[PDB]
């Protein structure tokens, strides 16, 4: 049944098959909210707080989580409509100005010194090449904190040249659920964006040449930011080539 | 049986199911390379090129795509490892400069006018909150095209606010694979770069130097690029400002 569900490789109850549960009745006890979600499988780590009404639980797998939560989400229980969701990743972090030589495996390596690793990958282009940066989820938030701080006080190094990592949480962004339109809230200024449909722009119009101006805003943006960029990469090949030839030296025992 | 791979809601055969098959054997055959796939469903569309010895094949569901990789990747046939891989997305497209008040479901109104769309998405940061980007895919690249060139050379506006869509063909990233170290080519840098182990650096080592003014520079980049950022939101402000004061005659009929 349930663990064919599991993507290959797939290890189970992983942060990404963690729950949140909202709106949960004033008399929510523990073993009622397990039984909300029996039909899914054996619960994993489940946690909740009676008196706010809600509630984490982990099941075995992403693709059981995803059917849990489309089948629980705005149903009703008691006379509220349940919230169920995926919750927010704080064992998760973002690492950046990796080496192109390093890999997937290499990362795990790296950092599982600070806890044992659920997921360690580098983010890849679609031309396959790193984009120096990865994320790396730890199965506890002590050792993704642990980790976070010590690459941030300290110099941590993948390679050979002194390459720092750079460290954050991750931030992560939704592009499955999304902003689904019964969850845009319907104020005032809804209606207003809303009173006129998707449309071109005629050229000489009101809009267009707002519009047109907007674009141009957006496009200074773009050149702007592109010479930021390029100037951070002639500092890092001016860097690159200073630690190059004094490593040349360094090797000579000359330094 | 293959039906429950399916998640929650999934539309069948998307450019998402979609493999590349690479090093096929010279004499390979359109019902040879279907029946390699045999035990994955029903096959979608298919296409081969013998001469060169790759083709494509749609499954019916993202799940039996990972699997058929998963189990068909690196494996032996008629003398040469097969070559399997998720297909390069060249029917979407990344939009930008999205009104806060644009959902999934107008995003996919406002597009399904170009052609048939499989996948429409607000992209949301981790407080649920909309990024001002989405991703549309089409189910064909001519109407990708076509909103593409639409929108780039016209004005596209989903709301009463002449805010104009940007539109991109989308350069996705890849956080699922990511890069696997026996796809690192082993080259004489990557030798050289893998010699000294994960480790932190000591302050006053010749590395710890070097490494702190690379995490200036980074800092330095942060700055600036933030400085950018800065910049395009007061001149969108000034812009907004004008085009609400220009509005509220022109809804007086004065303009």
């Amino acid at each position: 049944n349930l663990s064919l569900l599991r993507r290959p490789g797939e290890k189970t109850y992983t942060q990404r098959c963690r729950l949140f549960v909202g709106n949960l009745p004033a008399d929510i006890t523990e073993d009622e909210f397990k039984r909300l979600f029996a039909k899914y499988g054996e619960p994993g780590e489940v946690f909740i707080n009676k008196g706010k009404g809600f509630g984490f639980i982990k099941l075995e797998s992403r693709a059981l989580a995803e059917i849990a939560k489309a089948e629980l989400d705005d149903t009703p229980m008691r006379g509220r409509q349940l919230r169920v969701r995926f919750a927010t990743h704080a064992a998760a972090l973002s690492v950046r100005n990796l080496s192109p030589y390093v890999s997937n495996e290499l990362l795990e390596e790296a950092f599982s010194q600070f806890g044992p690793i659920e997921r360690a990958v580098v983010i890849v282009d679609d031309r396959g090449r790193s984009t120096g940066k990865g994320i790396v989820e730890f199965a506890s938030k002590p050792a993704a904190r642990k980790a976070f701080e010590r690459c941030s006080e300290g110099v941590f190094l993948l390679t050979t040249t002194p390459r720092p990592v750079i460290v954050e949480p991750l931030e992560q962004l939704d592009d499955e659920e999304g902003l689904p339109e019964k969850l845009v809230i319907k104020n005032q200024q809804f209606h207003k964006e809303r009173e006129q449909p998707p449309r071109f722009a005629q050229p000489g119009s009101f809009e267009y040449e707002y519009a047109m101006r907007w674009k141009a805003l957006i496009e200074m943006e773009k050149q702007q930011r592109e010479q930021v960029e390029k100037n951070m990469k002639d500092a890092k090949d001016k860097l690159e080539s200073e630690m190059e030839d004094a490593y040349h030296e360094h090797q000579a025992n000359l330094l």
